[PDB]
């Protein structure tokens, strides 16, 4: 009756040895980057590397190895499953890289969240934000969400709704800030300005003023100084504007 | 006992220099178009087709290879899960150009975000914003929101809900508005006007101003310049527009 | 030892030729429709077919083709996965069309965006928008929502919360109104109304109107002449619309 | 060498027929319904039970189909993905309608939207709302949200919150409401009602009414002539609603 | 050749009829239910009994079965898809039924809905609400949702910020509701009160009561009888409770 | 021919009478805890027991199983599929008993939800809240939400936004606070107090205050006296708290 | 007829001892942590030990045990299942130690929760809050939201918009504020400051002041103090801030 009852610690043990030499060339080529690292890379390959050894040993003394290959194999997918997640950052990342309508220094509009980046992490990217602070976005959000770089394209629209007295012109108003507007330094003039009268008001007629500019001395600057001199001239041109108008109508009870 | 044990390293290396040829074929029709992408399509093409040819080489050895096929089965899994979302933007573009209701020039709002379009990326879709910043819409979101063209159509409606002295009548202002209708030079005719009194106001009157204009001159101009106009003639026909009225009553305690 | 050797490049030539006559058959009962079209189908009916050959005359060696099964497999799923929700549009565009409980020239509200349609597209449903531009609702978005046609029944309800002055009286208005409703030409009398007090007002005192009308020429049309006779008619009998009141009490510190 | 060879196209044939047999009572017992259900039913049941037969006749043969046979599966799984939301409507009827606690004539309010149900469609189900116009809410949804059924108990409760003079006593009003409450046709004794102070309020005081009453007149109607005698008696009884109240403190600087 | 060929319709027929015996042991043990379900359960085993006997009898044939249970697989799935939903509101109930932290008759707020328990279905539950209309929420929704139970502790708390003179004193009221505190006939004094200043308010001073109270007369009646008394005496002891108060400065331009 | 014949109703039954052995062993060592469980186990241990047993007694037989085992296993899995979101509660608890972060009489805010706790169920997790009624939240949510343990730490820090006179010093009521937070005999002082000026206010001026205090006699009563001396101290400093200022200007139309 | 009988009860035995001896090594290497541990790892891995050992000892005797391992699969699948989110916190914690943008001591903002962290927990992560409570977030939830360091990076940036007399000059202001920065101890001069006129207010101008800070110090004191002095400052000269201005016109009825 022997030779398979031998056959199977003779090959039992042939791939158990090569469960040493595979945990110490897990640990030969990848380990002393971390302990967590050089010891789960070789825990794993190895107890898998066992596993493997004692279900084929068993297979060749002649049992029914479906049973246990069933339990592998729905562990194996409990396992797919824990870092479906994980990989998906992994292979974000490496579609990121590879495709990229983004690089490094670009500053963008991830998610509602602007900031220059900083960082792309083999999962992780991240960005020093105006906050300057440095946000840690998992590639896999990154990937997916809607891009918005702002680097990508040289110049900017700018805007307003300057509320005035809501008794002033059409026209006056209508050239104080057409001068305005010349009057700038930082401004486009092949790029258009459409200064309209957008709507009625409650306590206040609005305009709006839209400009463009360049990206490189503007952030938000370019606006607040347009305003320093719209207020400047508004203020100027006998043209109010108003703290908010209340028609008070008086009866007695 | 032999031509097994033979057999073995006939077949093991007969497809393991095969793993050159088409690690080298991966890099000969494929690589130098970057880094990541020809080490990356050599280094999967190749480890997969070595992967494959062991447990092909301990097949003709006799050895029970169910157990690793479902490693490599729940692993390729695995993989099959990461690249889930990502494929799907690229079968979304697929689907995108094929299919197109959609082609580059058209201006879009595909969920809230208005743009014209710039780019059919392989997964990625680019609109140069209003802002003139330029984002990055991955094919996957895209093809599966409300794509809303505003290019396939030459006319589009404007709106109003244009406050009233809310004691002015019912057709004196229903004919100051039919009349600023007319004067304006971009304008349709053919298009209908619905100008009534849409609601009770709090503190004014309010009418809706329902008209048509075309595609070519419009967006927002028209609109600010129909109101610039029935600015000049709601002013000037003794109709009041009114701040926010308020009934006070007086009583001490 | 030759036959299978030979049996091998004889199979995988059979087939391998009708690689051409499927990337032909391919290209003939389907291509040149488009570009992109004629050679993905081409593409990969052909390079499956390669694949398919391959494994199959490996199979006639005697080799393991459980390996490379497997792989194709986990292949496939990725595959699977991708096209789930774009033939998802499909297949709901296929119970669309033949189920469907609604048609072209219906106007309908999907998902609180009402349009009438324009378009019953493969994977994609078109709306021309009563703001005149085309949405393009993917069919899987649109088989599992609340579809709302309004076309369907020829009669719809319209409603007001119309202020009065808060001291008239339960019946003046209430006969004023019930006159107005009369008086109208666009009304229904076979559908019922329902006019009385909803609720007491912070400044104004609401009544409710609940009235019936045609969809023929309703919309927008006769609510706002509705409104536009019940202002003719309670600015005409002493009835007071207030502005908001307040009942000042005054102490000095 | 011969049998095999002939075999197979003996056995390609006979199914190969078995094609036209069943793509004709494919379309004998199921088309003529329409164009696209019977050349859909009448092509998938075709071109299905043809490479089944071809996957088969290859199999006589001596041919590895598992490679085929692993793309059929994962196609097929494509498939059962793009249904599973469909399918989920239909066995989302199958359950609404054998098990159901709604039936047609019942007015209900899922997820907010309230109507009386006119139809139960196999994958649909159609309210005519109040509006009138007619929501088409797929059974997928309707067989997983609360459903709630206003027809399936005959007495409803009904509610206020009723502002006094901030300054009238907790006796007063809770007589002259108790009094109002009996005066009511349309109300029920051996249902209770709660007539507390519930709130005190910014400007005025804060009176909640809960009552009850049948679903049989109660459209509107009920709590709208409520408060049409709870004014007709409150401002009969010298008892203030307030206007907003706000206490005026002046001081100059 | 015969014998196969025999064997086939043989076995084919000897099945076939236990489709009889199976399509009305299904009928007899489980019909005259409903229509629906007698011809649905009878329907579908039989129509599965059957493709299994076809499928069984092609193989005592020597046919490739692989091929149609490939298809019978990914069928079957499509359908383990379909009934996910609803087999987990079953199986939802049984763990309710089983298990349960609840019963009928306790009061719950499921997801901000709250109503007595009326009805444990298969897959339903009902609650009457104190609406009075009887909701009914799927197992699924429930089993899973944070289940509030009113009912399973005797006693609640209850709460005000009861707005004062914004000028009283930290104790004068401290003492006056100390006092109807206890004056209180439905209250409990082994469970404690809180009763301090919370926050400055806006235009009045803000006083928290933490109060308890039994479940047995308690709902709404106590809070608001509390608050008739802490009004009955805040209003009788000079104490105010301000309406909105607002210090006016006046200046000309 | 006959041993087959035999073997299939020697085999079947001699299973088949298990089938009691198991239905009983089922109701011997778990049932008499319900009827519902009794007999639900011993209704599916045993039908399952008996599945089995009908399709190894046609295995005998020569029969093919594919078929049939292609139905049990795609039911088995719409059945792992209704269980899902079940027995992750179970592990659910699982995770949550063995490793736990938290255990009975902790306090904690899980989603908003702030309680203390009463139950670890198998598949629930009680909480009584401050309300005291019990809520009974599912294992599955909870070990996956956000566990703020409120308990695990002793001291917690408590905060204003205390509004001044607008008016008043930046240090008159920076000593005024810091003297009574000395006063405060429920205070830490080796935990700091920031106590500055926060915001500019619309009609106040804003100071945070953040302190420290022990969980052991605190919560909102440590807050209520301290803001009830910071009011006894700011009223007597002469120091306004103000109501809400407005600055009137003047001009009749 | 012999061996084969005896020969499972040969084979049953020998493994169902192995039972024991993996009962206890399962409870020798692993158990004394605790007792839900110790006989939850010893009860399954034994009950599974268990029916491995049946499934292979009736395969032994020639049993089809397709039939179980169908079932014995399609249950390790539902247990696959639940543990899916559990051991994605686990594999979320092995990428989260390994990989690490963040370490113990950090403070970050993981979704608008931010704290100092204080665990690293096999699945979950702990926060002590500036609240000074102790979060436990589970790693599944960390691993893929955006992780804002603020300790990664030395210095932060701090804002306004200080509300100014809407008449003060564009250039007064922009010095007493340019003074105040430079007078602070805490401030960077190599970091910028956007001290510019933000927007034009409805009561009061706004300025915005963009300045620098270091982490060692900051928090939230050096806003306080900046304001501390820029009151200081506006206050002193003669520079309004002002409460809301309102323009009050005045008409009887």
């Amino acid at each position: 009756f022997g030779i398979i009852l031998i056959k199977a610690v003779i090959v039992f043990c042939i791939g158990f040895y090569f469960s040493f030499f595979l945990r110490n060339k897990t640990m030969k080529l990848l380990s002393k980057k971390d302990e967590i690292l050089a010891n789960f890379v070789a825990q794993v390959t190895f107890i898998l590397i066992l596993i493997i050894t004692t279900i084929i040993a068993l297979s060749t003394l002649g049992v029914q190895t479906t049973s246990i290959i069933t339990v592998l194999g729905t562990v194996g997918i409990a396992v797919a499953l824990a870092l479906k997640d994980y990989l998906s950052s992994i292979a974000g990342g490496i579609i990121l890289i590879i495709l990229h309508p983004f690089k490094k220094g670009d500053i963008i509009e991830i998610s509602g969240l602007e900031g220059k980046v900083e960082a792309l992490n083999f999962f992780n990217t991240s960005l020093r934000l105006h906050d300057g602070r440095l946000a840690v976005l998992p590639n896999r959000s990154v990937a997916n969400s809607n891009i918005i770089n702002s680097n990508n394209t040289a110049c900017r629209r700018i805007e307003w709704v300057c509320g005035v007295g809501y008794g002033s012109d059409i026209e006056l108003v209508h050239k104080t800030i057409k001068d305005v507007i010349d009057t700038m330094e930082k401004i486009d003039k092949n790029m258009p300005t459409f200064i309209g009268i957008t709507d009625f008001g409650s306590s206040s007629l609005n305009f709006t003023i839209r400009v463009w500019a360049k990206i490189e001395d503007g952030i938000f600057n370019v606006r607040s100084e347009l305003i320093e001199r719209i207020k400047n001239a508004l203020d100027a041109n006998h043209i109010e504007i108003p703290f908010n108008k209340l028609d008070i109508a008086i009866k007695n009870q």
